[PDB]
């Protein structure tokens, strides 16, 4: 029962998929929605530092999106923006809830 609507929006460019990361995982992974802020919450495999995190995070997105993924918010936060370059939320959802 995980709804992403209140963490994604379609812009001009394509989709912006909001998230927040908790870091040092064991796997990447979506285990849930953040309510209070709008955003997904992503375990992500990697430690807090040398953009490690960014990168795998990208990583994870692009392959499951078949997209282009760029951080447009958050670089160095918790809480970032994922722009999807050219897709639908209809199908960003779709993906999600695989
Ligand atoms: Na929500």
């Amino acid at each position: 029962n995980l709804y992403f609507q209140g963490s994604l929006r379609e812009t001009s460019e394509g989709v912006i998929l909001s998230v927040i990361v908790a870091p040092n995982a064991r796997e990447t992974k979506i285990v849930g929605i953040d309510g209070t802020r709008g955003r997904v919450k992503v375990n992500v495999a990697a430690p807090p530092v040398k953009g490690k995190a960014n990168k795998e995070l990208m990583k994870f997105f692009k392959k499951l999106f078949g997209a282009e993924v760029v951080i447009v918010r958050g670089e160095t936060s918790r809480e970032k923006d994922l722009l999807i370059k050219g897709i639908t939320k209809k199908e960003v959802i779709e993906k999600l809830e695989l």
